[PDB]
């Protein structure tokens, strides 16, 4: 029993974060084999192809706890900067460089001066941003997600938007959303809830007990998205509805019957009530989030 | 920017998980220099779990009943003593990835990170409140006794928690690495209950003094409070009573921000008497407790 907003183990992470510093800048790097992958504007309207020209290899210092590693190349690949040094990482664990879809889930190990200090759960947001804890010198940190044995990179910080929200890219340089590596008027889009995952989240109380939302009612998937429309979630689709499948097996709740609930939830409220300690329909769990931690799979 | 329930990085603790079995029970342990440290209850059978004795049950056992696993490499068992609800394994080969480390007795309000495993290895962390009732609100399945709680301040683990039990209500109890048991629960399959839980006051306050930091000021009012009358007003909510230490705690808080401890106390009081009216703190519209003022000051 319980449920918790779960972070996959950091340490396959942990052995992999480095302090990047380039002139007066210092921020994060993570590496993998014999590459350092950093944020470009470790160098910085900039013209990032001729600030790296003007740089030279020794013009990097890259600090493993209290090892200096020494750069031998230097190459950018999009919004990443790769440092290529003369060791590889003996901790590289097995890894893949993912690029996520909004509402998929992952854990960020957030880290200062190449140092990891926490480490907490949170979801691309439908507008591209994360819902992030992060002060100066946060840049570099990274998220990811672990399936048996291999840590899938998924995303690098870069920077904290107006509203306190953060926007970063994918390991190999792309940003997640409309936004650019600049300082210049950049703002989040209109947010909207991961459907999906209010619907995995209640699948989780009713398999910790918690009832009081269920009703003997059902819904079309059509009227359903015209009332989620109505509340800014997001659209339901069929994959999703096959997703919760196993859920919808298990509680013997079928997931257009858990969608009036849900539709009962949004035109009412709580009335006083709440569910797994939240008084908030909780969107950042995934449906396999919630099997995972309702099941026990180790790492 | 921005405020996370924010765990420690586990990998310190990760390189001390083991799988320990004892006949037919299998539960985690955690493996420090040449010791492992596991529930007591690992040598118990369900009957035995009534009324068991455990030094007439450890009396029995040889070191070869004990299987130590540390990822694929079987450990030998070379000596085994009881501490209190803690079983101490002695192993012929230190951990070569034992951290600098402490073990600590935390109090009601403290906070730790809980590394839950299952068969010795890790699968996932999350930041959890030693309950005001001894209880934590943990995430736990079957397999998952001898998961422990931790803190990291500076290079050194302080271990704090390991699991044993799970309670009627859902909810978990357990020991410090010394055996000592939190609150007035037993390793017994007795008649067992969490005693009635309260909102940790001084938490609760920290938490909004982070929202003042991050910017959000809607609570506030022009209002101060004596302690006695704030604390006759926090036992009616169920709140625990907030002592002139807690007062003294959030000082620095105070002189951050610039908001009185009686001036927030205030803002608390109206909280607890209108609710948030549609509006959120920190992305919460429940008033936080598991963060304390050590954890504010930390994040923020
Ligand atoms: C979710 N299940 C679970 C989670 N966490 C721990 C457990 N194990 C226990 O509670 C065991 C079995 C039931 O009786 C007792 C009584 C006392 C003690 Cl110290 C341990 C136990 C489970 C079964
Ligand atoms: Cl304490």
């Amino acid at each position: 029993s319980g449920f918790r907003k779960m972070a996959f183990p950091s340490g396959k992470v942990e052995g992999c974060m480095v302090q990047v510093t380039c002139g007066t800048t210092t921020l994060n790097g993570l590496w993998l084999d014999d590459v350092v992958y950093c944020p470009r504007h470790v160098i910085c309207n900039p013209n990032y192809e001729d600030l790296l020209i003007r740089k030279s290899n020794h013009n990097f210092l890259v600090q493993a706890g209290n090892v200096q590693l020494r750069v031998i190349g230097h190459s950018m690949q999009n919004c990443v900067l790769k440092l290529k040094v003369d060791t590889a990482n003996p901790k590289t664990p097995k890894y893949k460089f993912v690029r996520i879809q909004p509402g998929q889930t992952f854990s960020v190990l957030a880290c200062y001066n190449g140092s990891p200090s926490g480490v907490y759960q949170c979801a691309m947001r439908p507008n591209f941003t994360i819902k992030g804890s992060f002060l100066n010198g946060s840049c570099g940190s990274v998220g990811f997600n672990i399936d048996y044995d291999c840590v899938s990179f998924c995303y690098m910080h870069h920077m904290e938007l107006p509203t306190g929200v953060h926007a970063g890219t994918d390991l190999e340089g792309n940003f997640y959303g409309p936004f650019v590596d600049r300082q210049t008027a950049q703002a989040a889009g209109t947010d909207t809830t991961i459907t999906v995952n209010v619907l995995a989240w209640l699948y989780a109380a009713v398999i910790n007990g918690d009832r009081w939302f269920l009703n003997r009612f059902t819904t079309t998937l059509n009227d359903f998205n015209l009332v989620a429309m109505k509340y800014n979630y997001e659209p339901l689709t069929q994959d999703h509805v096959d997703i919760l499948g196993p859920l919808s097996a298990q509680t013997g709740i079928a997931v257009l019957d858990m969608c009036a609930s849900l539709k009962e939830l949004l035109q009412n409220g709580m009335n006083g009530r709440t569910i797994l300690g939240s008084a908030l329909l909780e969107d950042e769990f995934t449906p396999f989030d919630v099997v995972r931690q309702c099941s026990g799979v180790t790492f």
